[PDB]
């Protein structure tokens, strides 16, 4: 069969449909005007975008595709480097950090990030006890106070004080700028005109910030552990018997400070926000909060047990994954779906919200949040649920995003209660990845001590 395809601007094909603050949602809305498959066109490039379980299982099989760098990521390489993010399979430095710094996410080094997890969970617990009656709470920067600050201190015994600031810390300000500008660049018909100039003295800029700020870690470690940190500069490839070199450590540490917390602030905004807009779901979690949460700081056997926070979580991602897409090439000439032909190195892009509202896989109701859809996580279909990414390229953060989260969320409801005083609009900012803006919420206390 013929792939349908977008409405097109002649000569520019498609690529002014990029052309917006929002180009996930945008393409969200061609999936469900166009289906599991469509292609989509800008001058010299092409790639198909898929939204249905059927396909993506397909795209999945990695005896048939690797992962791609997308436009997305090749623009992200430029601060990122060929760090685990941004580098290709077949790259020597691709298996040989994998194979350094996995041992940095075995449940014993997970045990040994508790304590660290609790010190900044226990900051922001306090940063709301703290409040005033009728102040409130600017819900995504303080997740992103929450989750740069676990990754600096579990991972570079780093402390970011961002709960001592009042406005955003400047390495997130410009990390907000340098993902903008990453984004807005796929829109660029011409991305060499003059008229770029500025935009590209502000990406320096930005890099520049970055930079220091990595310096600046690997100056304090030097002058000082067994963390992220300790790995990277001392693990050995088992395979080769080398250490990374210095040049691909400092894009490791950039790598892991902002994979590591972005999206994971962008998760427990979305939570939260669900939470407040579905009342006896919140209940329900802050019962089971408070039924297992009983010792002044939570422990790791008890994070453990919150069950039905962990399916809230795995909720919000259904919705809102918060790294909404990645990108898969065609290894050899093949068929997808028995119907669309590929030639090797032909590229999809995996568009996971969609995945995630797959009627056939999830019942009809897709729109609503529902924790317990994850009751029975054995009965999900393979393939079907992909807010980590796919085989030996997937995430190798999951189950420390999901702990912190875990652990923050159990916490969250354990001491408050919250309101939407405002009915708050679900607006959702892209960088690449997704956060809700502008979401405020009151919290009382419930005076439990901590
Ligand atoms: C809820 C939060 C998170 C989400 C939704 C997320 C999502 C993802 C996705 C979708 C990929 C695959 C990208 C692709 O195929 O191009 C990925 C890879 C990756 N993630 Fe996460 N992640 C999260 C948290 C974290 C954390 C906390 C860390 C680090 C502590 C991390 C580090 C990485 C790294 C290093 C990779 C590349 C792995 C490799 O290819 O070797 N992530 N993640
Ligand atoms: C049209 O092309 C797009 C648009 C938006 C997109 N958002 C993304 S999310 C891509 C992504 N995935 C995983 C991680 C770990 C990561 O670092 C935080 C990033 C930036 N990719 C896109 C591709």
């Amino acid at each position: 069969k013929e792939m349908p395809q977008p409405k097109t601007f002649g000569e520019l094909k498609n690529l002014p449909l990029l052309n917006t603050d929002k180009p996930v949602q945008a393409l969200m809305k061609i999936a469900d005007e166009l289906g599991e498959i469509f292609k989509f066109e800008a001058p010299g490039r092409v790639t198909r975008y898929l939204s249905s379980q059927r396909l993506i299982k397909e795209a999945c099989d990695e005896s048939r595709f690797d992962k791609n760098l997308s436009q997305a990521l090749k623009f992200v390489r430029d601060f990122f480097g060929d760090g685990l993010v941004t580098s290709w399979t077949h790259e020597k430095n691709w298996k040989k950090a994998h194979n350094i710094l996995l041992p940095s996410f075995s449940q014993q080094a997970m045990k040994g990030y508790h304590a660290m997890m609790v010190d900044i969970a226990v900051q922001l617990v306090q940063k709301w006890e703290r409040l005033n009656a009728d102040e409130h709470i600017e819900v995504p920067e303080d997740m992103t106070r929450l989750t740069l600050d676990t990754i600096g201190l579990c991972g570079f015994n780093y402390r970011f004080n961002s709960f001592y600031r009042d406005q955003p810390h400047p390495f997130i300000t410009s990390m907000v700028r340098a993902l903008d500008e990453a984004m807005n660049k796929l829109q660029r018909a011409n991305p060499d005109d003059p008229a770029y100039d500025e935009n590209k003295r502000q990406f320096q800029e930005d890099i520049k910030v970055m930079n220091d700020l990595v310096d600046k870690i690997i100056a304090d470690r030097k002058a000082s552990s067994d963390d992220l940190l300790t790995h990277m500069l001392n693990g050995k490839d088992p395979e080769t018997g080398e250490p990374l070199d210095d040049e691909n450590i400092r894009y490791q540490i950039i790598t892991f400070l902002i994979a590591g917390h972005e999206t994971t602030s962008g998760l427990l905004s979305f939570a939260l926000y669900f939470l407040v807009k579905n009342p006896h779901v919140l209940q329900k979690a802050a019962e089971e909060a408070a039924r297992v949460l009983v010792d002044p700081v939570p422990s790791y056997k008890q994070v453990k047990q919150l069950k039905y926070v962990g399916m809230v979580l795995n909720e919000a991602l259904r919705l809102w994954p918060t790294a909404p897409a990645f990108s898969l090439y065609a290894k050899e000439d093949t068929v997808l779906g028995g119907e669309y032909p590929l030639e090797k190195g032909d590229e999809l892009m995996v568009l996971i919200p969609q995945l995630h509202r797959d009627k056939t896989i999830w019942g009809d109701d897709v729109e609503e949040f529902r924790p317990e859809r994850f009751e029975n996580p054995s009965a999900i279909p393979q393939h079907a649920f992909k807010p980590f990414g796919n085989g030996q390229r997937a995430c190798i953060g999951q189950q420390f995003a999901l702990h912190e989260a875990t652990l923050v969320l159990g916490m969250m409801l354990k001491h408050f209660d919250f309101e939407d005083h405002t009915n708050y609009e679900l607006d959702i900012k892209e960088t690449l990845t997704l956060k809700p803006e502008g979401f405020v919420v009151k919290a009382k206390s419930k005076k439990i001590p901590l």
